[PDB]
């Protein structure tokens, strides 16, 4: 099974398009973190694999996932980051548990149909 890049982007964009139509839940997702802008030079020593809504949604638009499991890791790199560098009660971190929630409910059937 070899996938044709714009049909792995139509299948998978219902699924990114979903985490950005929550708000508030998606803002702090929708840009990468800027660890010199937000003051936290901390980040990349923590964070070594940076992942956030607008690269997910550039490498989609690029053709940079072969495969759709390619896809569903970078999505779960972002949350794992964000629930690592994180308080559990931050709004980051509850934000981020949000966001799991809507792909897991809905990433499923899109996997099935693969
Ligand atoms: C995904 N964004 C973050 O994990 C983040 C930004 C700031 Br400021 C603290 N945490």
């Amino acid at each position: 099974k070899i996938f044709k890049p714009e049909e792995l982007r139509q299948a998978l964009m219902p699924t990114l398009e979903a985490l950005y139509r929550q708000d508030p839940e998606s803002l702090p997702f929708r840009q990468p973190v800027d660890p010199q802008l937000l003051g936290i030079p901390d980040y990349f020593d923590i964070v070594k694999n940076p992942m956030d809504l607008s690269t997910i949604k550039r490498k989609l638009d690029t053709g940079q996932y072969q495969e759709p499991w390619q896809y569903v890791d970078d999505v779960w790199l972002m949350f794992n980051n964000a629930w690592l560098y994180n308080r559990k009660t931050s709004r980051v971190y509850k934000f981020c548990s949000k966001l799991a929630e809507v792909f897991e409910q809905e990433i499923d059937p899109v996997m099935q149909s693969l």
